[PDB]
């Protein structure tokens, strides 16, 4: 190499990005990308108030350092000069316009050597502890006599321009604000062949607004305890294999991120596991999935609702079927007739009869979930009597423990009812939710019995987040973790390919869940008391890719 | 000059001890058979063959520049003398008890303690030495990594004596065998245990690897990446228990915890550290969590808990009363098992509204929906013989004819019967799923007693998942634990505080007799635990 001044000297970019009106941004039909988060500013200042973990997160990068890796450092740099060879702390730049709009409490910026950017003003014209450079050259002749460990570009957007257009930028510490504010300068849009993600954060709410930290870096277009780690592998022949293989350069993106911290990945994870690890099984007539047997997923509903981003979803036929399940319904005409069509195949006559329900009415889909949350017990005759007072109405007990017994270890929902499996037009994949209630907050467990990973799971997910936001409201509680777990996990072999495509793309910050506030009974819900605020998705797939 | 020999050459011991023949206590030096007419006691373990050559044959050329500049220091030298491979060291005995087409070993600089024979009979790369102290002198002369002494057991007695030894690479067989020579007695307050292996299966007999090690006393550009992402972690706020971690030295003092044991352990240890303070209906207090997993290898270990002592005549009987389908308290307590006594007391029945149930009949429980779910239930006496739907049955037919099947589960949750329980199934739910001729099962435990319980229940889904894999001619694959919530008594507490900071022994190994082939036909005869190596039994309360 012919070591470049970025690298040298360590720039780094840090910025925070919502998105942007946009004539009310095409409206529903919306296409996104990574350019969809680019405001940066609003009239000389941010376009939110606050948002205080962005500004933690802000504060600790930017302040923090490491000694011991100052050495190495000293050396680079001062070798690149053809040079021999007070705390550390890092230098921030700052356009005239950044500078400005920072409030005085907080400058200079604290533990941080001060960096301003201006023609129009020299040193004369601040009190504060910093520097004045007029020139981009300036800064790097600074560094070049300053102790330091990193360098951070602060913006403003000329800034950022300039800095990006030199390459004189390592990486991108890029906040993703997931709300549309009101701006008028905005972030510099990044080629993708110049600057590649490497790594995505965990989502989190603050200040009213879901985020996420990306990093972007550039593109190239006692040691003793170690070794005990190589021994305690001297077997790890078995995973190795990975029996499939499906190609390593299929999982370009997947394999290159380093930090996959973002919740979805949860979801990508597992499907990667069962495409390289997964065993073939026959399933029906030939059909052929790779599954696994026992996985977990965790999903913290205070800080997210976890509609999957790698594809687009639609809730609204998910809604129903809650409201539907919450009636006792088993009419798979009313679902229909809200054009969801979810049971539809497993209503038809040829269904049926080959279930041996031969004296089951079209869309009479029998004792099956809706019948098991209010009447679990009860004989069933048909899809239109009134079961009222006739078997458990477990939905009401679980309410009722929630509200009473908080700390009982008997609150569940069960919808495997072995007496009636059989009249069911299927048994269901999903078995029973556990809750449990701590310090005002609910979480659940939901056990799946069966899991379509493709298609299934991603619309399980949000089905039982959903549910869990409803019991907490009616109890009022505050949602806290959703807990998945998959007992017969597969990939059904048609949708490899789908799947493939995917998993090489990256999760967007998840959207949040609203819900009518002045519903206070569990059966008073509709379709409009349900708002998703602020998806941001990749394209539709269909995971079949031929009918 | 503060600095050890050992530690200079870098002096490893790598050695396997299997237990030797004679309640039986157990300790480290319970492992110590070496040798038998110089011979190894065992006929042939390929997994601790496979990882002796491993171990003996690695190296890092990339770490040796730093070892030549401490090594030559040292020497009051500073060259390399005037493809890096280990050094390994033998008795003449252990030397001469290697079949001829092993030697020399593959790679490695074979040297030999004997004051008899000399240079004459053997090649160059194959050194001699006539004392301990010639050894030194030889490193001190050689490009090598790491020195190994291979054994045997006069040479690891006075290698140990000579206080040489850096770490010690230590197999244990989990089986005995008729022995002459022995490990010597490591010395707690000399040496400590910092990394226990995965239990594995090798020529019929368990065995993990554990590292002792000398006692002290006696890109990074993605490095800085990490800490951003950790910028809204909980410090010591999070660690928000006082339950004084410090206590733990030997728990937190071990770097590698690979046996299946820590799957158990590090659940208490997240309970302690992150665990909720509530009231229960007992009204002790409990620490809990919500929603964990466990897998245990089956096909390679029974997972008997060995950091305390388990009993498994009840648990075995309870389970056999399950498969009869029987609800009635008495069967057991005539056994003398007691695990339903309490549950089915008058005072117990009256406080859950059973007015009108005689003592110790439990009302529909596991036998009752295993065997009968849908049934009406009357009492513990009545004949309900084809009557419900016989799920252990079911779940059989559908092991051996459809093994493909999603639906394969044991549900014991029977909403319509709970209140008529003397209390509901804590075990909610067993699926099964097959996979190339073997049985793997999922239990779900809506409330689960760390400590307690969870060792027992660990034991006997274990055991069941042995009994239907054996009946359908699968082997068994793994038994997975989800634990809903997860709870550990304040009561507790001390007694699993001294438990994390014991280290786990090799699991033992269930044998079921080979001939019964229908779930209905076993008898408490049928069940054996082989080489049960556990600590002192523990009081809970
Ligand atoms: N969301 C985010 O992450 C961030 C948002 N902001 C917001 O961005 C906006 C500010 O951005 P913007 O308007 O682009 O202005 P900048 O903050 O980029 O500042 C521009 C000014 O800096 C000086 N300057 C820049 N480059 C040079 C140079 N090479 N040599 C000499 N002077 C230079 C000039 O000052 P002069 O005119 O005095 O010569 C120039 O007019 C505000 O809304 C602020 O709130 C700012 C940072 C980050
Ligand atoms: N379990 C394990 O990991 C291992 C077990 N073994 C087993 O143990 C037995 C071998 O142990 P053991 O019988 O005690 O024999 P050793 O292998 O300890 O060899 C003893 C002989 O080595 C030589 N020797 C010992 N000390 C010195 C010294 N200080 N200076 C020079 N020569 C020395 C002497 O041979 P000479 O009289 O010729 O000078 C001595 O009689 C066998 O049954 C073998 O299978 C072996 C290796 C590993
Ligand atoms: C937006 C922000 C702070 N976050 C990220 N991720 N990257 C940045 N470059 N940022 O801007 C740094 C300069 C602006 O500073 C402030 C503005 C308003 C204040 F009230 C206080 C401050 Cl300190
Ligand atoms: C027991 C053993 C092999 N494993 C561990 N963990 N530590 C040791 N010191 N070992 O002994 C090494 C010398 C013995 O070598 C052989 C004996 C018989 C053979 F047929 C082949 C060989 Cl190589
Ligand atoms: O909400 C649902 C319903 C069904 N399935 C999938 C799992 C299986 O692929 C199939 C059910 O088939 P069985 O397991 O019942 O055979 O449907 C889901 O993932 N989620
Ligand atoms: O095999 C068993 C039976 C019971 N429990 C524990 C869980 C709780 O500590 C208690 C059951 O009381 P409830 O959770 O139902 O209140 O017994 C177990 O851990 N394992």
């Amino acid at each position: 190499m012919m070591e470049q001044v970025c690298d040298v000297f360590d720039i780094y970019a840090i910025c925070a990005c919502c998105k942007v009106e946009s004539k009310n941004e095409g409206k529903k039909n919306e296409v996104f990308n990574n350019y969809t988060f680019r405001g940066l500013g609003n009239k000389g200042v941010l376009p939110w108030k606050c948002i205080s973990l962005d500004m933690k997160y802000f504060r600790a990068v930017t302040t923090y350092v490491n000694e011991s890796k100052y050495e190495k450092l000293k050396y680079k740099r001062c070798k690149y000069l053809n040079k021999e060879t007070k705390k550390l702390q890092n230098v921030v730049v700052m356009g005239r316009t950044n500078w400005e709009s920072i409030p005085k409490k907080f400058k200079p910026l604290s533990n941080r050597i001060n960096v301003i950017l201006s023609r129009t003003l020299k040193k004369e014209d601040f009190d504060e502890d910093v520097y004045i450079i007029n020139k981009v050259e300036d800064l790097i002749v600074l560094l070049g006599k300053l102790n330091y460990y990193k360098c951070f570009i602060l913006g403003g957007s000329v800034v950022y321009q300039e800095f990006l257009e030199k390459k004189l930028i390592k990486k991108i510490y890029f906040t993703r604000i997931n709300s549309t504010y009101e701006c008028d300068v905005f972030f510099p849009e990044i080629n993708e062949n110049e600057y590649q993600i490497i790594s995505v954060s965990d989502v989190y709410t603050s200040n009213n607004t879901t985020l996420d930290f990306i990093i972007y870096k550039k593109t190239n277009n006692d040691d003793e305890e170690e070794d005990d780690f190589v021994y305690f592998n001297f077997n790890k022949e078995k995973e190795e294999k990975n029996k499939n293989s499906i190609h390593p350069n299929d999982f370009q993106i997947y394999n290159s991120l380093k930090y996959k911290y973002h919740p979805e990945y949860q979801y990508l994870n597992i499907i990667y596991d069962i495409m390289m690890n997964g065993n073939k099984q026959s399933d029906r007539t030939g059909v052929g999935v790779l599954s696994k047997f026992g996985y977990i997923m965790k999903f913290d509903l205070s800080q997210y609702f976890p509609l999957l981003t790698t594809k687009k979803l639609f809730l609204r036929g998910i809604i129903e079927e809650l409201l539907w399940f919450i009636r006792g319904e088993t009419n798979g005409n009313t679902l229909l007739n809200k054009n969801v069509r979810i049971w539809e195949a497993n209503g038809t006559r040829e269904f049926l009869d080959n279930r041996k329900l031969f004296h089951r009415e079209v869309n009479d889909l029998g004792p099956i979930y809706g019948f098991q949350w209010r009447h679990f017990g009860a004989e069933y005759t048909n899809m239109y009597d009134n079961y009222e007072n006739k078997g458990v109405d477990q939905l009401k007990n679980i309410i009722n423990l929630i509200k009473n017994d908080p700390t009982s270890r008997r609150i569940l929902l069960c919808a495997w009812n072995v007496k009636d499996l059989d009249q069911m037009a299927l048994p269901p994949c999903h078995i029973l939710c556990q809750f449990y209630v701590f310090d005002g907050k609910l979480s659940c467990i939901m056990y799946q019995r069966s899991c379509d990973l493709g298609l299934g799971v991603p619309f399980n997910i949000a089905s039982y987040s959903i549910f869990t936001h409803m019991i907490a409201q009616v109890c009022n509680l505050q949602p806290a973790q959703f807990i998945h777990v998959l007992g017969n996990a597969h990939v059904y072999n048609n949708h490899i390919d789908s799947l493939k495509i995917q998993l090489n793309r990256i999760p967007y910050p998840f959207p949040t869940l609203k819900l009518n506030p002045d519903i206070k009974n569990i059966e008073d819900f509709t379709i409009s008391d349900f708002t998703i605020q602020n998806y941001v998705h990749h394209e539709k797939i269909s995971m079949d890719m031929a009918a």
